[PDB]
């Protein structure tokens, strides 16, 4: 099954019958000329989608939902990654260099449809039953909605049992902890202090926080160049007893053979930590021509619990937004954390200043070593 756009035809049929070229016997060489060019054309050529989606997500598990869409439809699936997409694509949508579909965090999507790039879409009020209602007050823009809610991220604690049986429940003990696997030839903590998603947690529960993870690396507990595939490296071979990460990195543990548990973060000053919760979420390209097509992927595809189910076995999504397969998912202990940290903690906000904030928050962090 192969579809392709109506005008596809009817520009090839305008071609033969409106043409002289194409009418006299002395030009049929021009005919077939046109003819070519035309079928060579990308109007001619199968209608794709064209999803852009973060690396560290399943993309391999949502092309196969892809796959099974253009099984039914003949609509071939296109699913890339390109890195740092949350600036490609308002440099990029306005033209036709963008994708037909956009996942990110809600929170970069104020800025993009307030710059008229994201399209409004059109759910009834029985798809929206199936999704939990504060996910859809998140990707709300001016009173419009402007994107599907997929999966409701929060950081969590993750610790490797092995080395620590019982993790923290303050960040004040963490010094404590620290000094005696130093002692084992291990460190009790390292998560990536280059991106504020990840300080924030402990930031919010501001002054006093950040000088307790300043007096952290002052005090040789941690390390100020410590990014995500640091923490990651050093967690995944059992150097170091805690990390601080989402749901997304869940897989790359499972095949280390770390035996690791994932619970709430410490509490900082006996508050609870709180984390900025980010509604991963499907934006349609106002720029698209298949707006319609895009809504029945998304809609009838992948927010089912087969859709979904089909991007968790590859990078787990943590906590969905669709009602169905968050009834089950949320028996997972892993997922329930998720959802304890996502409850203690603030959903983000998706004001156009949201990029400028982070821009703050990160450079207050560096700059602080
Ligand atoms: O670095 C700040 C960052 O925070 C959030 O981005 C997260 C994202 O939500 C997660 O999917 C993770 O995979 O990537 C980021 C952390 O590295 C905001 O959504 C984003 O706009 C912002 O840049």
């Amino acid at each position: 099954p192969v579809t392709f756009s109506p005008e596809c035809s009817k520009h090839f049929h305008r071609l033969y019958y409106n043409t002289r070229e194409c009418s006299t016997p002395a030009y049929y060489k021009r005919c077939a000329r046109l003819l070519t060019r035309l079928a060579v054309s990308p109007l001619c050529s199968q209608t794709k989608l064209v999803i852009w989606i973060n690396g560290d997500k399943g993309y391999n598990g949502l092309a196969e939902v892809g796959k099974k869409f253009e099984k039914d439809t003949g609509i071939k699936v296109t699913v890339e990654h390109p890195d740092k997409l949350e600036e490609k694509f308002p440099q990029v949508a306005a033209t036709g260099d963008g994708p037909d579909i956009i996942f990110w965090a809600h929170d970069r999507f104020g800025g993009y449809a307030q710059s008229g790039l994201l399209a409004e879409i059109t759910p009834a009020a029985a798809f929206q039953d199936k999704l939990y209602p504060f996910t859809w007050d998140a990707v709300r823009y001016n009173g419009k909605l402007i994107a599907y809610p997929i999966a409701v991220e929060a950081l969590s604690l993750i610790y490797n049992k092995d080395l620590l049986p019982n993790p923290p429940k303050t960040w004040e003990e963490i010094p404590a902890l620290d000094k005696e696997l130093k002692a084992k030839g291990k460190s009790a903590l390292m998560f990536n202090l280059q991106e504020p998603y990840f300080t924030w947690p402990l930031i919010a529960a501001a002054k006093a926080g950040l000088t307790f993870l300043v007096d952290l690396i002052k005090n040789k507990h941690m390390n100020a160049d410590t990014d995500y595939s640091i923490a990651e490296h050093a967690f995944n071979h059992g150097e170091t007893a805690m990390t601080i990460n989402g749901p997304w990195a869940w897989s790359n543990i499972d095949t280390s053979a770390v035996n690791y548990g994932v619970t709430v973060l410490p509490t900082f000053k006996g508050q609870p930590s709180k984390p900025f919760v980010g509604v991963l979420s499907a934006g349609i390209n106002a720029a698209s021509p298949n707006k319609e097509l895009a809504k029945e992927f998304l809609e009838n595809y992948l927010l089912t619990d087969e859709g979904l189910e089909a991007v968790n076995k590859d990078k787990p999504l943590g906590a969905v937004a669709l009602k169905s397969y968050e009834e089950e998912l949320v028996k997972d202990p892993r997922v329930a954390a998720t959802m304890e940290n996502a409850q203690k903690g603030e959903i983000m906000p998706n004001i156009p200043q949201m990029s400028a904030f982070w821009y703050a928050v990160r450079t207050a962090v560096i700059n602080a070593a």
